[PDB]
């Protein structure tokens, strides 16, 4: 199980 969030601001 790969879970994944990125932000870029």
């Amino acid at each position: 199980e790969f879970s994944n969030q990125n932000n870029f601001v």
